[PDB]
């Protein structure tokens, strides 16, 4: 191959018979996420799943985006990345993925802030750095890393999801150039705002904002600031403030992800090392007051 490696991920087409929706987890304008049970026919297993369905197939552009997402989700495999189990084509395109029962990490930290200690926070930081580093290996720029897009399998185990903006860099490319469409401005590197240039180092900036979300127990970045005003305030030198529980050691890691020169920001592989060292003595780096279901198989244990 004159360039990249053949993507031999498998795309599993699942029968609608094989799974049963249980509850709505959430509805948007473009569709709904359900929780359900998948039961591969020949297997004596029931697998808890989230089922993400496009509301109405009457939007070829939409069907094209959700299939782009499924391509990406089908091609990743890492303990800290959400992988696609299969798709269902019935009338509405449905993505089937492993159910992450505690939901997204942003709502988790807001709901349980009075019971979240430094060990958890720094461990999450390690696990997200691991997921992102693995995506960097796969030459994949996420473009929407945020605490809303980290899911909670258990309080000890989180994974990166929402690959709807993710782009695959080529072997001869280093940057992605996008063209319109709503983008999460308050998580975007300055180069992404100004020139719509995206890089793994652009993702590192987003990682900085995501850590800041966690350390503030789900605070909104630049709360009350118009998204249009963000470009200018970031040029002037302004950054997110030091969260109360953060030592200078941790806040300085966050600030380095927000260096204007993108190459002098940390590598995800370095963020793994630094937070892992910190997670080894958590109270030195965060200061927090008070520190039939018989055939059910989690998806991480169903491997075909
Ligand atoms: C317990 O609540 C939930 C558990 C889930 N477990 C697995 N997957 C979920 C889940 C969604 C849940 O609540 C909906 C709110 O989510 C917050 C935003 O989500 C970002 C992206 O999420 C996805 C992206 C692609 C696919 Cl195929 C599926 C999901 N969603």
């Amino acid at each position: 191959t004159s360039g990249e490696a053949p993507n031999q991920a498998l795309l599993r087409i699942l029968k609608e018979t094989e799974f049963k929706k249980i509850k709505v987890l959430g509805s948007g304008a473009f569709g709904t996420v359900y929780k359900g049970l998948w039961i591969p026919e020949g297997e004596k297993v029931k697998i808890p799943v989230a089922i993400k369905e496009l509301r109405e197939a009457t939007s070829p552009k939409a069907n094209k985006e959700i299939l782009d997402e499924a391509y990406v989700m089908a091609s990743v495999d890492n303990p800290h990345v959400c992988r696609l189990l299969g798709i269902c084509l019935t009338s509405t395109v449905q993505l089937i993925t492993q159910l992450m029962p505690f939901g997204c990490l942003l709502d988790y930290v807001r709901e349980h802030k009075d019971n979240i200690g430094s060990q958890y926070l720094l461990n999450w930081c390690v696990q997200i750095a691991k997921g992102m580093n693995y995506l960097e290996d796969r030459r994949l720029v996420h473009r929407d890393l945020a605490a809303r897009n980290v899911l909670v399998k258990t309080p000890q185990h989180v994974k990166i999801t929402d690959f709807g903006l993710a782009k695959l860099l080529g072997a001869e490319e280093k940057e992605y150039h996008a063209e319109g469409g709503k983008v999460p401005i308050k998580w975007m590197a300055l180069e992404s705002i100004l020139h719509r240039i995206y890089t793994h180092q652009s993702d590192v900036w987003s990682y900085g904002v995501t850590v800041w979300e966690l350390m503030t127990f789900g605070s909104k970045p630049y709360d009350g600031i118009p998204a249009s005003e963000i470009s200018s305030i970031l040029e002037k030198g302004e950054r997110l403030p030091q969260p109360p529980i953060c030592t200078i050691d941790v806040y300085m890691i966050m600030v380095k992800c927000w260096m204007i020169d993108a190459d002098s920001r940390p590598k995800f592989r370095e963020l793994i090392i630094e937070f892992s060292k910190m997670a080894r003595d958590p109270q030195r780096y965060l200061v927090i007051q008070g520190d039939d279901m018989d055939d059910v198989v989690d998806a991480d244990e169903y491997l075909i």
